[PDB]
């Protein structure tokens, strides 16, 4: 069963400082899942995010979760420019699965 | 019609342990119809749109006719770790009293 990937902006808040973009992934079985993240199509620095290991899913049994949490400046997520959450896992045929967000999402 | 389930998720330890920020998670899960409140309080009262996001309905991968959705709250690791609560508010009709509310902090 292959991950759902959600990938969610900071909240809209106008910040003066961090903005946190948060990848929620889901429904996955089994656990082994790899997550990295893009900016404008380039592979960011694992220091900017950290991943939590796979827990099972509340609500579904037989299913695992795990977030991986963004850290960017304001200036960063304001440029305007496209973060990608990229999620590789052995049940999807291409092997990823991946999401973007920007300042307008 | 079917009433919400609730799951409210405090931050993953990995993240705590990092000292900056932490993401409280609000699951909502086995709903319908698919028009659905998902929303945060605290401080005993509802925050404005801009501090959260919450995602639209989407249709539940195993059950057909039944939605989900979820939402996130984001603080500073400290704030958290100082005993704040932070409660989900879901309000929905199949509720009989309307809405829902969850609540979180350190302890659980």
């Amino acid at each position: 069963h292959p991950p759902a990937v959600y990938l969610l902006p900071p909240a809209r808040e106008q910040l003066n400082e961090s903005a946190t973009v948060t990848c929620l992934v889901k429904g996955f079985s089994p656990a082994d899942i790899s997550v990295q993240w893009l900016q404008r199509g380039q592979l960011l620095p694992q220091e900017k995010y950290v991943t939590s290991a796979p827990m099972p899913e509340p609500g579904a049994p037989g299913f695992y979760f795990t977030h991986s949490i963004l850290t960017v400046t304001e200036e960063e997520w304001n440029s305007g420019e496209t973060y990608t959450c990229v999620v590789g896992h052995e049940a999807l045929p291409h092997l990823v699965t991946e999401r973007t967000v920007d300042k307008s999402t």
